[PDB]
């Protein structure tokens, strides 16, 4: 097993953090400016070289506080953080593979979820053997292009965000468990196999929403549109769906230091006791943190824990057929691998799962979805993104095929490509015409 290296694990080296972290935490050394800040930040990563362009992105949210929250952030925040990571007492942390049908469980306190996190702030996680690193340092770095240092910025709040509240933890909330599952799904089920299993099943509810996102319902099984490697571009420029949810929910970060290598195609990752702690508007080059309100829902997004589902999509090219009975099977089985875990969350709240950076045909990604999740005896929530066309295709569709032979529909949508509809006719509109 893998083990990813936390501080302790380079003796030598956390020598001197410690006494960095130490002397900060306690006030001995007091922080008066953004460059004393820099200066111990250049400590802590063991730099060779001083360029304050590597703090650009920090600065500018450090610089559009207010003086008396720039002088709580230098004298209160920094110190917190780091009697923060001086509480953590493991070396490293294990990234296991797990064997078939069987899970790779990794649970935390909340608390300590924060001592990690407060790592990744201080730029103090990297395997120097594998020169990889898992902490905020290229987020912090200036750009040349404007757009992503926004971007950058911005996730920067969303983190800052969460370490103020982890430091006002109750001892209550601090030793809640949140839990990180990398679960082998055993046998991938080939398409034929696909058309057998389907056969007594009969399609489920779906409810569309087309002003509601996935974060907007509770108590569901809420649907991480994940790379392989769980969180993609989070540590870089990556601000679409996965990004945004670990921005809003940066427990999930950790998930990085547990899941290092890519998910195979017949896994999934759940991760259980995520709150939310941040509001955000836009979206890609247009999100903005927005700080989360007092009303009844908001304190509940902020108290109330979920359970996330990552499951990676097939990222296609315009040339790739979506529809090969290849294609289709693989999508089927990570879909229904994830919509069948916790079997008492019989709601998925999924949407344009592959769809948007992934190139995926959301008319097919639909009908996929709808089959696993019927599958799995669940209901599905469907958010089409403010997509009004779309969802009155899909509430035709739903209205047609709902309680139909799941077997049945699987074959009219494969059959569709061969038809004489595929020239002027999309699949779900191909769908309704057989009803007219």
């Amino acid at each position: 097993d893998y083990q990813f290296p936390l501080p302790q694990k380079n003796s030598e080296l956390w020598i001197i953090q410690k006494k960095t972290l130490q002397d900060l935490s306690s006030g001995k050394q007091k922080l008066d400016s953004f460059q004393s800040l820099e200066s111990i930040l250049e400590i802590l990563r063991d730099s060779k070289n001083q360029n304050d362009e590597k703090y650009f992105n920090l600065k500018a949210v450090f610089e559009q506080l207010d003086k008396e929250e720039q002088t709580y952030f230098l004298e209160q925040f920094i110190p917190k953080i780091c009697q923060l990571v001086l509480k953590i007492k493991k070396k490293q942390l294990k990234n296991q593979i797990p064997k078939e049908s069987k899970i790779y469980e990794a649970a935390f306190s909340r608390e300590e979820i924060s001592y990690y996190v407060s790592c990744m702030f201080l730029c103090i996680l990297k395997d120097q053997d594998r020169k990889i690193y898992k902490d905020f340092r290229l987020i912090y770095l200036k750009d040349l292009v404007q757009q992503i240092n926004i971007r950058r910025q911005e996730k920067i709040k969303c983190f800052y965000e969460y370490l103020k509240q982890a430091l006002d933890f109750s001892e209550k909330e601090s030793k809640e468990v949140v839990i990180f599952q990398r679960i082998n799904c055993g046998q991938l089920e080939d398409y034929e196999n696909w058309v057998d299993k389907l056969k007594a099943i009969k399609l489920k509810n779906v409810q569309l929403t087309d002003d509601k996102l996935i974060e907007d319902f509770p108590g569901t099984l809420q649907v991480d549109f994940a790379n392989c490697d769980i969180g993609g571009g989070i540590l870089g420029n990556g601000l679409v769906q996965e990004q945004i949810r670990f921005c809003v929910c940066p427990e999930m970060l950790v998930s990085l230091l547990v899941f290092d290598q890519s998910m195979e195609a017949n896994e999934v990752i759940i991760m259980k006791g995520i709150k939310q702690y941040s509001d955000y508007q836009g979206y890609s080059n247009s999100f903005r943190f927005v700080k989360m309100g007092n009303s009844k829902i908001q304190k509940q997004k902020r108290n109330n824990p979920q359970t996330i589902l990552a499951i990676d999509a097939l990222c296609f090219n315009s040339s790739d057929n979506q529809f090969s009975e290849v294609n289709v099977s693989r999508e089927l089985n990570k879909s229904y691998m994830g919509f069948k875990q916790e079997d008492q969350l019989k709601t998925i709240s999924t949407g344009k799962w592959g769809c948007g950076a992934f190139l995926g045909v959301f008319d097919l990604k639909f009908a996929i979805q709808w089959i696993a999740s019927s599958r799995s005896n669940k209901k599905m929530i469907i958010c089409t993104f403010q997509d009004e066309q779309t969802t009155k295709q899909i509430q035709q569709v739903f209205d047609l095929y709902k309680q139909k032979n799941a077997s049945i529909f699987l074959k009219l949508v494969m059959d569709y490509p061969n038809s004489k509809y595929m020239e002027d006719y999309t699949l779900l509109e191909y769908l309704i015409e057989l009803g007219k």
